[PDB]
């Protein structure tokens, strides 16, 4: 019935939520639901959120598990064809989901976009098996899905607090849903051992015969943060086990493409 719903995960946004909103509403082009999923606000979110038009704006507000927990909610309940998810201190830029719209009339299933952190754009990699050896590839806040993407892939992870967002996309990879990326700025904004940990438990749910530090080795090797000396061992030590692995390391680090051709013929 909607061409683009919203979803807005809040608590205790009042600082923020007002122009979060009208990032939203001032979107031209497109039909456009909002669903705020509260989580018990008992400042003025409510009141700000109401200050709104309310023709397609719904209000969930009630307990919930965390910022996963209720993006599921209002995914679950959205009726757009595709589904974006705002934080309340998160702008979307202008046009932007007219962008969506007319990149979305092909029927691919995910459009995501650039993000704009503290004035830089977002350090972006490539939706592809490469990875899921690294996080998210794009922003999650700058990710369009459509009904259909979240039908197949399900809901967001709660046990991972941090890092859901990365390992949706990934399932989205493995279960080859389709994805355009658009070089065009979306979305604006302003403990590392939890995160880490994380991350690398992610990594872990696409390769279970990693260790916990060949996945942490791997991470830090693709975004650049550590050495690679090691890659190679990696891939021989376990590319019998995942063609998917092999084609995942020989895309991040193509110069081990000699070793990754070796272990497609002699496995996969
Ligand atoms: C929206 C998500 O934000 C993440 O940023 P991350 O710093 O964790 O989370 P924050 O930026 O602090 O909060 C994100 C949004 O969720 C709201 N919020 C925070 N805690 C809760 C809660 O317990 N329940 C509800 N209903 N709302 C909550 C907050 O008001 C804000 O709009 C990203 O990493 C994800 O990719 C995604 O963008």
């Amino acid at each position: 019935a909607f061409d683009i719903t919203v979803v807005i995960p809040t608590f205790k946004a009042e600082k923020t939520v007002g122009q979060c909103l009208e990032s939203v509403l001032s979107q031209q082009g497109v039909s456009t639901e909002i669903i705020v999923v509260d989580g018990g606000s008992p400042d003025a979110t409510i009141s700000i959120v109401q200050s709104f038009s309310s023709t397609n704006l719904t209000i969930i507000s009630e307990p919930d598990r965390g910022i996963y927990d209720a993006i599921n909610k209002g995914v679950s309940r959205a009726q757009g064809g595709m589904i974006g998810v705002l934080g309340a201190d998160d702008v979307y830029k202008p046009n932007v989901l007219s962008v969506v719209k007319e990149n979305a009339s092909r029927g691919v299933e995910i459009v995501a976009g650039l993000t704009l952190i503290d004035g830089q754009l977002r350090a972006d990699e490539q939706y592809r098996p490469a990875a899921l050896i690294s996080g998210i590839p794009f922003g999650h806040n700058a990710m369009f899905a459509s009904q259909e993407a979240y039908r197949k892939v399900g809901l967001y992870d709660l046990a991972y607090r941090i890092c859901a967002d990365a390992e949706w996309v990934h399932r989205a990879i493995k279960s080859d849903i389709s994805c355009r990326k658009v070089e065009q700025v979306f979305v604006e904004f302003g403990n590392p051992e939890e995160i880490i940990a994380e991350a690398c438990s992610v990594i872990q749910r696409n390769f279970p015969f990693l260790l916990k530090e060949e996945a942490k080795y791997l991470l830090y090797g693709v975004r650049g943060w550590g050495e690679t000396s090691r890659i190679e061992q990696i891939l021989r030590k376990y590319g019998h086990e995942s063609v998917l692995f092999v084609t995942a390391l020989q895309e991040a680090f193509p110069a081990v493409e000699t070793a990754a051709a070796l272990e497609h013929h002699h496995h996969h």
